[PDB]
């Protein structure tokens, strides 16, 4: 639960990763990578990029970013009723991709560090914190469902 006015900022904040979503996708995923490279071992297609020049460089990861913040933005404007748009992403992720939990906390601060360089102006101490929550939601969500499929890590 966020208040209304908590999803209010979210979605505020949301609008400026909508104004470049390929752009912030991009930096999320180099960040991630980055950050927990072994987090890179889960994707086939990119575990041969070796340096930040090369995810940079790399079309694909950029698509890819893409498609992560096109789905993430689908659940968060649904402020918390988004069971539907969260299912199938709980069945390939814990099924097919098998990414653990922790992953899943690893991708929110990669998140939140890129909208705090890309707009400090915007991303100031109330929008933190919204955000926060909405991704700390997501992830318990998604943690649930891993649960009521069998699985977790
Ligand atoms: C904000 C959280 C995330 C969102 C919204 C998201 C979204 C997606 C979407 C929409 C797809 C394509 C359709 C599907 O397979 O479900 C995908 C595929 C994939 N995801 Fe995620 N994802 C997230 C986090 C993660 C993390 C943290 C990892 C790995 C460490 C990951 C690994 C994968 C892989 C390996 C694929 C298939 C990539 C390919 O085409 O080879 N995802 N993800």
């Amino acid at each position: 639960g966020l208040s209304d006015g908590e999803w209010q900022l979210v979605l505020n904040v949301w609008g400026k990763v909508e104004a470049d979503v390929a752009g912030h996708g991009q930096e999320v995923l180099i960040r991630l990578f980055k950050g927990h490279p072994e987090t890179l071992e889960k994707f086939d297609k990119f575990k041969h990029l070796k340096s930040e020049d090369e995810m940079k460089a790399s079309e694909d990861l950029k698509k890819h970013g893409n498609t992560v913040l096109t789905a993430l933005g689908g659940i968060l404007k649904k402020k918390g009723h988004h069971e539907a748009e969260l299912t199938p992403l709980a069945q390939s992720h814990a099924t097919k991709h098998k990414i653990p939990v922790k992953y899943l906390e690893f991708i929110s601060e990669a998140i939140i560090q890129v909208l705090q360089s890309k707009h400090p102006g915007d991303f100031g101490a109330d929008a933190q914190g919204a955000m926060s929550k909405a991704l700390e939601l997501f992830r318990n969500d998604m943690a649930a469902k891993y649960k009521e499929l069998g699985f977790q890590g």
